[PDB]
């Protein structure tokens, strides 16, 4: 898409070469935003292959809470097996703030069902807000939240997304941020009769690792196409009780797919 064209491209022109945490180096810049208008279409890369199957399962999942990548493997959804244990656990990340963030008084904080009851009785709220950043439980999670904090916002009937991602493989993982996000926003607005408006991305360290730079300048070399549309066959009760056939992705004209190579 053209946003991300150009993030990869100055990626390239301003970022500063350094290193990831000791292993492939990278060229990195940091802070950047974007904007997605979802109106003008869903924001799945089309310079390259993509496909929301894994997208798709990893957001049920986050939503119901459960940790356990025994749902994933169920459905042969493999993003998250790198980090799981033994038994399939990865402690409390994403899902579990998500859905029952811990306090020291012994209570479990549910900020998605938060967040549909101000959207529903307090749309101007300036505090709309789910936060994955639980500081007392980073220590116990198999990996420290990446897409770290989002906002929600209302307007003219339209519901806008802010997302903070504080450190960013624009080759490999950003597509399917993108695309993560503008699925929920698009629940969102659907569970509060609501239009969608914006998805706001913004990011901290934003990097390419060194290894992708032939991939990128392959990727940079392609136009745009069309963005595709979303289809949600049904309109489910509350935000829990999506399913994985709801979703469906229509004139979606992508480029080849580009293999993405890490080091171990």
């Amino acid at each position: 898409m053209k946003q991300y064209l150009e993030l990869m491209q100055k990626v390239l022109d301003e970022g500063t070469q350094k290193n990831d945490r000791t292993g492939t180096g990278t060229l990195s810049i940091f802070g950047h935003q974007m904007r997605f208008n979802l109106q003008d279409g869903f924001p799945l890369v089309t310079t390259k292959r993509c496909h929301l199957r894994s997208i798709i399962h990893e957001l049920l999942w986050f939503l119901q809470g459960d940790t356990n990548i025994a749902y994933l493997h169920e459905n042969n959804v493999t993003i998250w097996d790198e980090w799981a244990d033994e038994n399939g656990d990865l402690g409390p990340v994403y899902g579990k703030q998500w859905r029952a963030w811990p306090t020291p008084d012994g209570r479990h904080i549910d900020q998605i069902t938060t967040v549909l009851n101000q959207l529903k009785n307090d749309p101007d709220s300036r505090r709309i807000i789910v936060s994955a950043w639980n500081v007392g439980e980073l220590d116990k999670m198999a990996l420290a939240p990446c897409h770290a904090f989002f906002q929600f916002y209302v307007a003219d009937g339209k519901l806008s997304c802010q997302l903070y991602q504080r450190s960013c493989d624009v080759f490999l993982g950003l597509p399917f941020n993108i695309a993560s996000y503008a699925l929920l926003v698009h629940m969102m607005a659907q569970q509060c009769d609501l239009e969608v408006g914006d998805f706001v991305w913004t990011g901290g360290d934003t990097h390419l690792y060194s290894n992708h730079m032939d991939q990128t300048h392959l990727q940079l070399s392609r136009e745009p196409r069309p963005l595709p549309k979303l289809i949600i066959k049904r309109k489910p009760e509350s935000i829990f009780d999506y399913r994985f056939e709801d979703f469906e992705i229509e004139g979606y004209d992508s480029h080849p797919g580009i293999k993405a190579p890490v080091a171990i």
